[PDB]
């Protein structure tokens, strides 16, 4: 054998099974497909004038136990992420002040959207994150659209366009798209719709500085010439003794394989033997969502002279998540948006120019007529990644859950799934990523 | 350059445009991942008992045109499939016989079938064949299951059960996982319901006697070494004058690329630059189906007694559709059953023999009890050939056809879409493969 284990894809999942392996003097071999590591998490420190930036995920969750770990071990500075002032609501143009994080209570919609959350919550209640695919809910529930779910629960064209925003960013699809019990599994498991749309709370408190990048990184440089980058594996042989990766010509052989890779990334790989049909219907039909990640940067954080948070919902055709993405030790102020699903799909229909002319459109209904003196301007699409499928995460239409769930996390034989997809808590964060390395990892180490 | 023109994918479609532009003396190669020719279409004369056998599809429609003249042009003779006798309906295992290839007057659920055949009809009529993606009804279809289509339009169990097995075949898909509209639209294309569920008429009229494979397989003897097997592309690049087409580190050079691959399979290779993001949206979230074909040979066509064409349609928790294949210049008699969808996924939950021993007794019910007497038994599971996403053809869930249906034809620079899916009519259908080839052969002549 070339190595005891195998370990497929170098984002953060892949690069801590393999910390983890390497760790134990476990012989492991990491293979990427692209010129670097990172996957969905990728951050430059000189690309951006005013300090580093990520390209990719940089947010840290107040529940977040195993990246504050890693982050310590590797050596990385955390900074808060959490602006003061008010966080706003924009409507087809037209803006609501929220009260800090606080959608305001003089407003007609935000009880509703206060019931519109308990709902939600409560679908994902009763799926759990342990066993949806064997709730007795489920079937009903991923039967239908997450449109149609907000047809018959909703009524404030304010709730529904909040909703709308938030499954397009959150699972880069449309509502029509997604599989409501898909959606209401995935909220729960990130601990609560309002976990996942926090803004100074639940998932978005902290950044590392230097950028997220770094924590693939110092892992590669701790593996060395077990890293194999441009590496893409074509395919996966499972023998009674062991297994054997290729990519092309170049064949690397384990005992054991660990996938830490999207299951529609997985697709790509031709299995013999077949795997598991559960899986193989997974990896087929479970696609990523489409986004981007759009960055400002300004001379200061000039908004905050209007006690503005920099955080906003910018709900209708052209709809955007808005965040203040600085750090004090950053030499300019940055604002980071999102946009993803529908509404991605019509901003691939505008030109580079009327894209940046838009963009900086929205930014100054947000925080006013200085939003135009930019120093920087960057869009990262993640629907033109090689060997990426999309962005933010995974999802699912309707039936797949409920026939196929079960596939995304434990093993197949000798092929042990990890990416985030497969943890049982926090799939899609990189939280989610580090969990399901250390089962793939913990599980591989027990058998050897 | 190796070629003016590079064909990637030796099913039918792929094979025609080659023979086309080779036959105008344009220089093509042709290049195939798998081990043989013929893609969802795969046939032996030597290894079945009986004679000739099918592993993938084998009707000719009665109103094809572009199959028939092919297999005239290559020497291959036809023979009728029509049989005489009672089609059946089991419901749970009860049987209905038919008169001839109809639902019985007496039947309290005729008319209803009936009824729900031109709802179905006039549902498609309204999406049309030609630009489906631009109807003005197409957005509220794409938003609903078929599935939901059923339970706003059809109230006996019976005509609901007739529709599920339908969809479970001729798409591969539970009706909860394909989109109303995609449905509506895939059978309208097809000459509608009645053409597409022909027993003795529409779609299902005659075969090739020696097997369908002999087409791609004859096209591949012309063709010589312009044909490459075992060339899986992994990775097409686009240049200002060409296209770099790669097989991990093996490359041809021409001046244009046809890809007769389903969208699905398509989206393995890596394109640089990215396509269209249409396009590739459409590559990751357009699955294929999931199919088996299942056939059993008898020493004579004993059902022929008891006046039974050997036709069925059998409803319930495990459906299946099926014929009788027999020819006359066969030794053996044959009957061929296809089970897909959620009826596959049951059936995949069961061992090998549970399998056989379950579809003996199937036919038990529908021609007595000579079935148990079986010469020759074989399963071909269309989820298990390795660069074929599935069977019998590519389907659409919610949202997909209403925002990127428009890329299932045309090209992207040098780069023309070919396969069945890429067809204005009969997609999913092999006339629609040779047709989408015409297509592309037609218009990359008229650019060179
Ligand atoms: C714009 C954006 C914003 C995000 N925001 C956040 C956030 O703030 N916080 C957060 O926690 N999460 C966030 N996420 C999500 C987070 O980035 C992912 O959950 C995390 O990166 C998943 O890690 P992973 O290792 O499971 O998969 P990935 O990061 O997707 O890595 C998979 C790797 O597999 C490789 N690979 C694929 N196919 C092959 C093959 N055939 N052979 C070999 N290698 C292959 C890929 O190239 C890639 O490097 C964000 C994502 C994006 C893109
Ligand atoms: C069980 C079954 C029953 C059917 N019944 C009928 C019927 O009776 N009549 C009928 O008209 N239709 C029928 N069909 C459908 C019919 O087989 C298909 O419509 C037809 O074969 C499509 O032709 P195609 O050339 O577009 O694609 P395919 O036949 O799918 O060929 C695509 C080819 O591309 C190759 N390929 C994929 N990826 C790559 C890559 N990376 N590099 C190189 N090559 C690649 C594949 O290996 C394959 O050979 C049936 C299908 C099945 C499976």
């Amino acid at each position: 054998y070339d190595a005891d284990v195998i370990v497929v894809g170098a984002g953060p999942s892949g690069s801590y099974a393999a910390k983890l392996l390497h760790d134990r003097g476990i012989s492991v071999k990491l293979v990427e497909a692209k010129d670097r590591v990172g996957g969905r998490t990728w951050s430059s420190k000189t690309e951006a004038q005013g300090g580093p930036i990520d390209f990719g995920g940089q947010w840290i969750g107040e529940t977040h136990v195993l990246l504050p770990e890693l982050g310590e071990e590797l050596g990385l500075e955390t900074v808060s992420s959490i602006k003061p002032g008010n966080d706003i609501f924009v409507f087809n143009g037209q803006v609501t002040v929220g009260e800090e994080d606080q959608a305001p209570a003089s407003a007609s919609w935000t009880a509703e959207l206060t019931r519109s959350f308990e709902l939600l919550d409560e679908a994902g209640a009763r799926l759990g994150w342990e066993a949806p695919w064997a709730s007795p809910a489920v079937e009903a529930l991923d039967g239908m659209t997450v449109a149609q779910w907000l047809d018959e629960n909703v009524s404030s064209d304010e709730v529904r366009m909040i909703h709308e925003v938030m499954v397009n960013i959150l699972n880069g699809a449309n509502t029509t798209e997604v599989s409501m019990a898909y959606w209401a599994y995935f909220v729960h498991q990130g601990e609560g719709i309002e976990s996942l749309i926090g803004t100074r709370s639940g998932a978005q408190i902290a950044w590392f500085v230097g950028g997220m990048g770094q924590v693939t990184e110092l892992i590669a440089d701790r593996l060395g010439d077990n890293l194999h980058l441009n590496w893409p594996v074509t395919s996966i042989e499972q023998q009674d003794s062991g297994v054997v990766v290729s990519s092309g010509d170049r064949r690397l052989t384990a005992k054991y394989v660990i996938l830490a890779t999207p299951p529609s990334d997985a697709s790509r790989m031709i299995f013999d033997q077949p795997l598991p049909a559960k899986r193989a219907q997974l990896q087929a039909r479970a696609p990523m969502g489409r986004l981007a990640k759009i960055q400002v940067r300004y001379r200061d954080a000039f908004w905050q002279e209007e006690n503005l948070s920099g955080a906003a919902f910018v709900c209708g055709d052209l709809a955007f998540w808005v965040f203040d993405g600085s750090k004090p030790s950053d030499s300019l102020a940055t604002i980071v948006g999102f946009i993803g699903g529908k509404h991605l799909d019509l901003w691939h229909s505008f030109t580079p120019e009327e894209r940046e002319a838009r963009f900086i459109d929205m930014l100054v209904t947000n925080i006013g007529e200085k939003a135009r003196d930019t120093v920087y301007y960057h869009e990262t699409d993640w629907t033109e990644q090689p060997w990426t499928g999309g962005a933010p995460v995974t999802f699912m239409p309707t039936g797949l859950l409920s026939s196929s769930g079960s596939a995304l996390r434990g093993s197949a034989g000798r092929i042990y799934f990890a990416g985030t997809e497969a943890a049982p808590m926090w799939s899609g964060y990189i939280e989610g990523a580090l969990r399901a390395g250390k089962i793939a990892a913990t599980d591989i180490i027990a058998r050897l």
